[PDB]
């Protein structure tokens, strides 16, 4: 029990779980609220994080955990970036300094981290459907516990949230939805008792109101209003932002669509220079891709700027709405491969697998900003869809007016050697060049095209090499290694091949470097495979 | 002639020569035309008959193809094709080399979008409106969307974006689920709890969707107005062999659809497993769940046409200790890719996917061919994939999936399989293949529909082995190693794309074992397959028994 001061927390020191929180009287909850605010700011500041959303949520989370009995009652957080107060109140206060770090805890709720985490989230708008499943399962088991979902105003505009709300209406089952609105319809929300708006920062009035709502029949939306945040490095994103901004100046058919990730995708400058050629469709990736398809049908050259992990939401839209009529949609896919800190919900290691199987979708991996420019120019000037994927990370700035002629599907040899040849693009290529550096028999090819592959160069290298190594910042299942084995098979070439990539296992929050070392795709791990294939490494 | 007005109409220009007072007679001609020419090929006419009046009205008022008319799904657009120069092609609808059952951009300048999957019209319409405004043009964009499609995730999300952008366009909501009075009453209840004004959309109606003259007068007022507008309209044998309409030839009378085999299995299973719960995205009859829904009413959930909701709802049930089954077509499962990966697979949840219409479905074409699931499911960590040869293996796989940890997918085609007795619950080790025919010269690896081709192809060829590759994830590593070491050549056959499918799984597995047999990967090529019979598509793809026999002959097997 330390002295009163600027950063004492007498109440939190006694709270190890929600049961300890219930020992407080309602009148004490405003003081806890301020302790939680102080705790979040003083620990979760460095690295930015989703501090602003968690701060906005402190009072509704305190009230929910005071009124409800987690883990018997299920509190579901949409996305989960707003649940830092939830983790402090559920035995993880001492782990907040390590949030998103290897050996720490997730930046989102994760079922396997705590019995208090009802869903594993990261992708937005899943809380309502999960909530429905838990309510239906509860009713089937004759149990009586409460299901409460906390969803932001942004998340509630997602297709699967609105579709789920409609169903929650039709089903008429007991559940509470807290709409957490920090910005201040009849086809989605019929059958749903609406309550509010109400002050989202009044922890006593929220405890009062929840004790009323929690026991009512059928589904309730509680509309709360919250204040957001109450209390050398040249990125691939920037390289893209600069290339497309430059491109649009001399292509009036170019239109850039983002699903509400303008700053992430590096389109701040693009939004200000070309406001007439910029569309933020909101959070819905499915709307972004089908809208781009409508634009391409009317003679435009749309570019969808989207994270690899988020493009998963639009798989059927790419296949059905773009690929069937071979439409002019270019996909500039950021956060390609392991993103690291954000963990298994955000690691973009599936795009080379799910896009490859779609007829007519070309796939490029640029090694640098000049190749990115070459691919974007090709994509925007040739028929049908193209995907260009690049990681979170940096690359050399490139001079204005850099627009090389790149023949799509052509690989390039970057290092001499015929005994063993490493085939790799993007981040994997930099690993390959490093791994090969002192080995004269070890060739390196920039496999900068996954679809189509360079069949001629693969035939030449496949016919002479004692062994090939494939390296990809993607799952080894049906990805770049699979494409290479399928192309070798159809040529009836049978060289030794080592397929290096992410294993068929979800990768938890850590640095990309850690995931890459344990996956065995980094330069040291490639150097180990070369030795295993009988390459004489220098002493 | 029974159709004197229609006889002079070869396009929307001809339609506009009629006085409004002649339009009612024209809608009666169009209804009689659709019944006269499309009463076969198991075509459902209800949707297209219900839409005759609005489609006549839209073509009379708008200027197609300058004005863009977008049909959601496209199954309601028969009158559209009749009014846009395709009257004499309607006899060949869904037939190989005939017109599509849906609108298709390549078929006609009057078909604004290629559709089949629901709920895509609004986002496509937004795109066309935004391109129109960028180009300084002023043509009309109209989307026609059913009440069912409108409650789809991408439709509800699109309408939010449409409201925010405030761009000029007309959404026609074709509601055949509720009357005008039922709709008004529901809306009165809700806003007592304009509501569309905050969303940024003008709501007009509901009005009578069968009054072609009143629809014309109302549209003429709406097409001028700024911003997005919703017009809510309201519309109305005991012998040993039997002919199967679906497959277009004779089958044993003991043969029923895979759908019926699944419905019978899950209905029986749920009697002794109280944790089993079936979830369908509004395909009760298609997935064979009529009987299930009647016998187990409190273990049956229809979520409407929201595949993403069906999968994530099942995840919630699994997290609460239940054993949910998602009954879903392969093609519609594509909508739930992220939900399978993110909501089911990351925490390895107890969701069983029973996937109907797996492989080529035929008549419904490129938008419906379930030819990608062995590729897209396989790259998801922890998702097991089984291909049952018969109703017994389907039961063994469903029992395995419902009693073991994590997600399982069971995929089966449109088509028939032998009826099997109640209480058929074999014990099957997930991941174990079965040798069905001896031979070590050339071995065919195949599951499900491909397996039937393989066994037919290998008849009276003594050196040709056949393995039931009834598991795609995991593969049978032990049996593939043995066959891959001993066989001169392998043939893989899959009712799936050759890209990243079963053939790919086999080549990945052989590579990690450092085995180098000759392998012929047979399957659907990396190209969309247009409407035709499955048998026609399979013959041209090279996966039927004669195509397999030709590959065996090329590999130097003695084939009669
Ligand atoms: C499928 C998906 N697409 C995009 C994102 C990126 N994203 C993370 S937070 C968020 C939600 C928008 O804000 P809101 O739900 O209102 O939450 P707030 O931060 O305002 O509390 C978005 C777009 C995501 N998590 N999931
Ligand atoms: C994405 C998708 N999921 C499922 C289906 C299957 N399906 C075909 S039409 C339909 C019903 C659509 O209802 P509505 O739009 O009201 O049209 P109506 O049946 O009344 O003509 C369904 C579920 C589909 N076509 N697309
Ligand atoms: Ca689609
Ligand atoms: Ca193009
Ligand atoms: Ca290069
Ligand atoms: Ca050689
Ligand atoms: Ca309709
Ligand atoms: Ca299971
Ligand atoms: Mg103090
Ligand atoms: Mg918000
Ligand atoms: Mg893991
Ligand atoms: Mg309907
Ligand atoms: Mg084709």
């Amino acid at each position: 029990n330390e002295l009163p001061g600027t950063s004492d927390t007498p109440l939190l020191d006694q709270i190890h779980g929600p049961k300890d929180l219930k020992r407080l009287s309602r009148e004490q909850l405003p003081a806890l609220t301020e302790e939680l605010r102080g705790e979040i700011v003083r620990v979760c500041s460095r690295g930015g994080l989703h501090l602003a959303s968690s701060l906005g949520a402190v009072d509704i989370i305190t009230a929910l955990h005071y009124v409800l009995d987690s883990p018997r009652d299920r509190i579901l957080f949409d996305v989960g970036h707003q649940a830092y107060a939830h983790k402090i109140l559920t035995g993880r206060r001492d782990q907040m300094a390590d949030i998103k770090k290897e050996g720490g805890i997730s930046g989102f709720t994760k079922v396997s981290e705590s019995e208090h985490d009802a869903i594993t989230v990261g992708h937005a708008s899943t809380s309502l459907a999960n909530a429905l499943g838990m309510a239906l399962a509860r009713d089937a088991q004759g149990k009586d516990f409460h299901v409460a979902a906390v969803i932001g105003d942004g998340s509630l505009t997602g297709g699967m949230a609105l579709a789920a709300l409609n169903t929650i209406g039709d089903m008429g089952r007991k559940m509470l939805i807290v709409l957490n609105d920090n910005e201040m319809n009849p086809f989605a929300a019929m059958g749903v008792r609406y309550v509010g708006p109400v002050d989202g920062h009044n922890v006593q009035e929220l405890v009062w109101l929840l004790e009323r709502l929690v026991d009512l029949d059928g589904p309730t939306i509680l509309h709360i209003v919250t204040t957001k945040g109450k209390g050398s490095a040249y990125s691939w994103s920037a390289a893209f932002g600069e290339a497309v901004t430059e491109w649009a100046k001399t292509d009036p058919r170019t239109f850039v669509v983002t699903p509400a990730m303008r700053e992430g995708s590096g389109l701040v400058e693009f939004s200000r220079v070309h406001p007439h050629r910029y569309l933020d469709v909101g959070i819905a990736e499915e709307v972004a891709v089908t809208t781009a398809a409508g634009m391409a049908l009317q003679g435009m050259r749309p570019v969808v700027a989207i994270y690899s992990t988020f493009l998963q939401r639009a798989y059927d839209q790419v296949l059905h709405d773009v690929a069937i009529e071979h439409l002019n949609v270019t996909f500039c896919i950021d956060r390609a491969g392991i993103v690291g800190a954000d963990g298994a919900t955000h690691n973009g290691v599936f795009d080379l697998s799910f896009l490859r199987s779609i007829p007519g979708v070309r796939i490029g991996l640029p090694k640098d900003a000049a190749e990115l420019r070459g691919m974007l120019k090709y994509a925007q000037t040739h028929d049908g869809p193209f995907a260009i994927r690049y990681p979170r990370g940096n690359t050399a700035q490139v001079p204005a007016g850099t627009w090389p002629d790149l023949k799509w599907g052509e690989w390039e040899r970057l290092k001499g050697g015929d005994d063993v040849v490493i085939l790799a693009g993007g981040k994997a290529l930099d690993y390959a060049l490093k791994a090969a550096e002192d080995l004269p028999g070890v060739g390196v090819v920039n496999a900068r095209f996954v679809k189509p592959l360079d069949e001629e160069m693969l035939r030449e290298v496949g016919g002479r090499a004692r062994a090939l190594i494939t390296v990809e910042d993607n799952t080894v299942v049906g990805g770049f290694g699979g494409a290479v084995l399928e192309a070798l098979n159809s040529m009836n070439l049978h060289p030794t091949v080592r397929v290096l990539g992410i294993p068929d296992e979800f990768q938890e929050h850590a640095t990309a470097e850690s995931v890459h070392a344990r996956a065995g795709i980094d330069a040291p791990a490639i150097r180990t495979v070369l030795a295993e294939l009988g390459v004489d490494v220098p002493i």
